[PDB]
C-alpha cells in the first residue's frame, strides 16, 4: 500500500586519491554521526548509512532515509546537527547523487 | 537485527539536454520494466523505482532493492530481463551511482 511518505536517498563518492585509512575514518565517522541524528531531529522516520562492499562499484556511502514529506526532508537538511554531520565529508567528498521520491 | 543480506541502491541522471518529454517517457518505461522483474527473477527480495519529485535535486531515478548476497545481485544484473530494462536508459543516461551494502 501507498504510504504518502518520502524516501530521501543520497549516494556519495569520495575522491580516489584519499588514503584507505582516511576513507575508512571519514565513512565510519559520518555513519555514526548520521545514525545518531534521530535523537536530535524529530522528523526523521528512519535513517541508515551503508558503506559500499562491492569492489565492482565506485561510490562509497549510501544514506537511506524516510520522512513524511519534503518539508521534513528540508527541516532535516538544514538542522544544525545534520549540518555538522555533513561537514565530516567536506575534505574528501567528490560527488553527491540524490533522489527524493514518494512511497 | 542484522539480516545477513544486501541492499543494492542505484541512482541515475539523464543527460541535461534530453527534452523533458522524452526524459519522462524513459523514466516511466524504466520504472514499469524494473517493477515487472520480480515475477521473472526469483532472487529479487524487494525492488522499487522512485522518480525524483524534489526540483532542488538533479538526479532523476532511484532503484532501491534487496538481495541475499552479492552473487544474487550479479545474477539479477546479468539477467536478460534486467538487461532489457536497463537498455531503456541507454540512449539518454548520463551518470550511474551505486552502493551495495550489508544489512
Amino acid at each position: 500500500y501507498f504510504q504518502g511518505m518520502v524516501k530521501h536517498i543520497v549516494l556519495f563518492k569520495l575522491r580516489d586519491d584519499v588514503p584507505v585509512e582516511e576513507k575508512l575514518v571519514v565513512m565510519n565517522s559520518f555513519k555514526e554521526a548520521i545514525e545518531a541524528l534521530p535523537a536530535k531531529i524529530s522528523v526523521i522516520r528512519k535513517i541508515e548509512v551503508g558503506l559500499n562492499m562491492n569492489p565492482g562499484e565506485t561510490w562509497n556511502i549510501a544514506l537511506y532515509s524516510e520522512f513524511d514529506n519534503l518539508d521534513d526532508v528540508k527541516f532535516y537538511a538544514t538542522h544544525p546537527e545534520h549540518v555538522a554531520a555533513g561537514k565530516i565529508l567536506a575534505e574528501t567528498k567528490e560527488s553527491r547523487a540524490c533522489v527524493d521520491y514518494e512511497f
